[PDB]
């Protein structure tokens, strides 16, 4: 499993509508957060629940905010901050083959959706259901973000010696 | 070397005493981390990928057009947090990151090469070693990660 985590002052997420006509507004705002983390999440074809549990534990525990004087002191839960979780199969874009990315390592969409929904539910259980916001799996999205730092963290659970 | 590439409709980068120093419209924001053991060849690979990866569509083909094809812009942001050591702690420790003073000179070379491979006008950068606020419109979103030590 792969994730890019970014520290933000805020984020507004909109999604492309299913029902689109000519001469119409096509994107609709579905999620908004203030301070916290945006997590772009990619599910690998061979991911297990243990991969997901590692990512969730890490995201919730990363100490990415300063306190009064102390550097890298507080995690997202400590400050009652929010998380915006966005499904992102492009993290499996293989860029070694030339200029056209291929995404064959990404978990197949039907199982990935179920997996994604389990992950969101687990984020809500481990933290606070009011603090977890999501996009719309499988849809084009627009995200207006204020990056704070910036602070960008990348985790691939396959780089980890997980059992 | 590590990069996070995000496809954007625009980005506005500001720094403290906030003041806007860089802005782009459509293109890429590239968060770039330099490893203590990186070589010029690592840099060249990342620059090549940022400039040539086909992260936009043609009318009839997906993933067919790159940033240079569309005459779009790039915002390059130095980001040592990509070497956070999250494997070993929950507080980021940047020991795998290249020493900042030496990294700055290396980064200068990288930016020059971006400008050489593309053009001066289309490359914008942040403020190395400073706090930055970056207002971004992520388009897709489309996020690409490359670690040259993994190829
Ligand atoms: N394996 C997966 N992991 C995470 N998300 C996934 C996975 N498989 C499918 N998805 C979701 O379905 C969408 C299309 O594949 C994925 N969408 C995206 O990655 C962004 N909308 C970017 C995008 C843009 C255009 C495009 O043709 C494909 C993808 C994700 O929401
Ligand atoms: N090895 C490096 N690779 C990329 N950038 C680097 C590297 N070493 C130093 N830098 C630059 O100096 C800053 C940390 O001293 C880096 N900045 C950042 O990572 C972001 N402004 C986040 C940040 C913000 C504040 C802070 O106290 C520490 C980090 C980068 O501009």
């Amino acid at each position: 499993m792969r994730v890019v985590i970014q520290r933000v002052k805020g984020a507004i997420l909109s999604v492309r509508k299913e029902n689109i006509g000519e001469n119409e507004k096509e994107l609709e705002i579905i999620s908004e957060i203030k301070n916290g983390l945006i997590c772009f999440l990619g599910i690998h074809k061979n991911d297990t629940w243990e991969d997901a549990l590692y990512i969730i534990r890490k995201c919730l525990n990363l100490r990415l905010w300063n306190n009064d004087n102390k550097t890298w002191d507080k995690n997202v839960k400590d400050l009652n901050y929010e998380l915006l979780i966005v499904s992102q199969f492009t993290l499996f874009g293989n860029t070694k083959k030339g200029n056209k990315p291929d995404f064959h390592l990404a978990k197949e969409p039907n199982e990935a959706l179920i997996f994604y929904n389990k992950i969101i539910d687990e984020f809500k259980k481990q933290y606070n259901d009011d603090k977890i916001k999501i996009g719309k799996f499988g849809n084009y999205m627009n995200i207006d973000v204020t990056n704070d730092g910036p602070v960008t963290i990348y985790i691939d659970t396959h780089d980890i010696n997980l059992n």
